[PDB]
């Protein structure tokens, strides 16, 4: 099975194709993880995965999207990884990290608590910060305040920051969160992004937010570490063929900086869009950005099933298989899988403990 | 559905009828359990059982099966179970333990190491102690020492002890282990027990040990919470009406001495049997036990569908539905089961960070 095959990058293998996407969990406190995070992650490397991304994990109080929202802005942040991390590798699954900033998107309520912008009375809330002093609308209608140029260098420098502390923390696999409308998203869409010095206009200058902050994170992340990306490459918003065009532009430039994989997803930038969901829709996408780019992928948003996951692999449309809700409902489904493809000893895809009863 | 539906037991309300059996993962080290256990555990509770029992505990050190076996000897070995209690409830589960002593069949490997008694050679093994000097046999050769009297009063002492540190821990429900084999199932079996003082011979006599156990336990035990043990019934060894007559005896004097359930279990005492295993295999007979000794009862050995484990509750052979294997197959699986029984809100049965996403 092209799903259970080993996968190499940089000094990092991978026992599978499985990777479990960054999903957060809105469950730490003034971005402190806690027990929630220890044992929903540990559970999860357990199950057979080879690659596990922690949740998007703010770089700044103000770049989480909720009061939930997990955060590596300072040292004792960092240090509640450490345990997770450990657990992680004593599963056999490599650990990861998505370091992130919302943008106009933050100061938000958790998802099954209203899933919209923070009441502006009510304490828990605070002022959000992006490219333009434009709202997203919706149930999102906070206008964020215009970022400074010392706010750009500012934010830049968390992001290095939080790199660094991954980095000690003993992640061995960053990626940069640059999709879902958040802060970076946001600098390279024109709907949102409507500056006139040198961080808007051209493709150049809204590329550039994106651009420095990869090659300050290079600075600090390991050279024998991956050091990915994540970006969403179309929107969905009638102008999907100019737009994609850019954002493979743009996956070039991020290879030539020293990107190893890239993520690739939907903007989420904007309300007004027409996301045509379904299995594998991302497929050939991903598969575009991969060959016009010459860059490893990989993709999510309906792959959730050991057919679809097995199918693109083989196509290669991605090179490894984002598989998020699913293991949500089934943590162990990398064992669902390799009995599903029929695997040899699927079982031991799972630890001692489990496999030797389940052997069948 | 019938399995969806909350069941109270002295003080203790669980919120459904599907319980996680005790299932030995064989990963503590000199008895004392670790971030294997946390995680296992923890995963298990958030995934909506009603109760989760924690795997046999031995009472004292040679009362272990394996070198890999929980133990609750100590206090340390104690609050070595706080965090993980604590945590299961955190997840609404009721957390259990079963306490036990693995008599002849202790001094084994692990299920995945070979299975059978540690050679004789090997620095890790002991001495067992048994009822009588007799062995299993087949791939549990050694003979064991037979109890002295003081031996006997020290074992149900350690019994009391390993209940009054369940009780501190904060356990909510505890079960005597008095099945598959281990030291109380060989007191009651007449294949191993050839005594000829007070604890072998006649039905009294033989009864004696567990009876005595389970008063001196009462003792110590809340009367608000669950008592309950564990006991094979049968050993489909060519003796079955008679054995279960006896076991059903015994049953009653449970019961009037104070058990508020039994699990109902296949004896293993010997070797040379024939078990017919199969789907819900147990449930005629558990349902005779909890008619004929008018005691709430729950078993396992194939009830894991939840077709099979809501047809035995609407039948009345069980009042708690043990699913043990498909709980090691996926973690998830009370939730797996709303679904497939139709429950209402059937992600729910997760916490909301599974939940909100699930929902269909
Ligand atoms: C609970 C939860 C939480 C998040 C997500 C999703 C869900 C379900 N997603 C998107 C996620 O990584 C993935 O792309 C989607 O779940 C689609 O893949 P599946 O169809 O679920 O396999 C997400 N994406 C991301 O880049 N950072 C994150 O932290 C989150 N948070
Ligand atoms: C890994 C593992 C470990 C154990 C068990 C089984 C397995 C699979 N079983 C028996 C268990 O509680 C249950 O009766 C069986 O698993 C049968 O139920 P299922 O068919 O698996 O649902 C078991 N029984 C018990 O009374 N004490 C224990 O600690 C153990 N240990
Ligand atoms: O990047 C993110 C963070 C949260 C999140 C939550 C839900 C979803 O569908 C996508 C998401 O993307
Ligand atoms: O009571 C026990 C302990 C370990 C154990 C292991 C396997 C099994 O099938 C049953 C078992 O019963």
């Amino acid at each position: 099975s092209a799903l259970f095959e080993p996968y190499t990058l940089k000094d990092v293998t991978l026992r599978n194709r499985i990777a479990i996407p960054p999903m957060c969990q809105y469950m730490a406190e003034d971005g402190m993880i806690n027990d929630w995070h220890h044992v929903h992650l540990a559970g999860l490397a357990r199950g057979g995965a080879g690659l596990l991304v922690v949740e998007a994990t703010a770089v700044a109080p103000e770049g989480r999207i909720t009061p939930g929202c997990a955060g590596i802005w300072s040292d004792a942040h960092a240090q509640a990884f450490v345990p997770v991390v450990q657990a992680i590798k004593a599963a056999g699954s490599v650990p990861g990290i998505q370091i992130a900033h919302a943008g106009r998107k933050a100061s938000a309520n958790r998802p099954w608590e209203g899933d919209d912008h923070i009441a502006a009375d009510d304490t828990r809330g605070w002022e959000t910060i992006a490219p333009s002093a434009i709202a997203f609308g919706a149930h999102l209608p906070k206008v964020p305040r215009e970022m400074t140029l010392d706010d750009i260098a500012r934010v830049k420098q968390d992001f290095v920051d939080a790199a660094r502390r991954a980095r000690d923390a003993g992640f061995e696999w960053i990626e940069l969160h640059f999709a879902h409308g958040f802060l970076g998203q946001s600098f390279f869409s024109e709907h949102s992004n409507k500056r006139t010095d040198a961080y808007g206009g051209s493709f150049d200058n809204r590329s550039r937010f994106l651009l420095e902050t990869l090659a300050a994170v290079r600075e600090v992340w390991p050279e024998n570490l991956p050091l990915t990306a994540r970006f969403g490459v179309l929107e969905y918003d009638g102008r999907d063929e100019q737009t994609l065009e850019e954002s493979i532009e743009l996956a070039r430039r991020f290879k030539a900086g020293g990107l190893d994989l890239l993520s690739v997803s939907v903007g989420f930038t904007i309300p007004d869009t027409n996301i045509p969901w379904g299995p594998a829709f991302m497929g050939p996408i991903a598969e575009r950005v991969r060959r016009e780019a010459k860059l490893p992928v990989t993709s999510a948003w309906g792959f959730g099933t050991p057919q679809l996951a097995e199918a693109a692999l083989q196509a290669n449309q991605l090179d490894l298989v984002s598989v998020g809700r699913a293991h949500l409902a089934d943590p162990h489904w990398a064992y669902f899988a390799a009995k599903e493809l029929g695997v040899e000893k699927a079982s031991w895809t799972l630890p001692a403990p489990y496999a030797h009863w389940l052997e069948r």
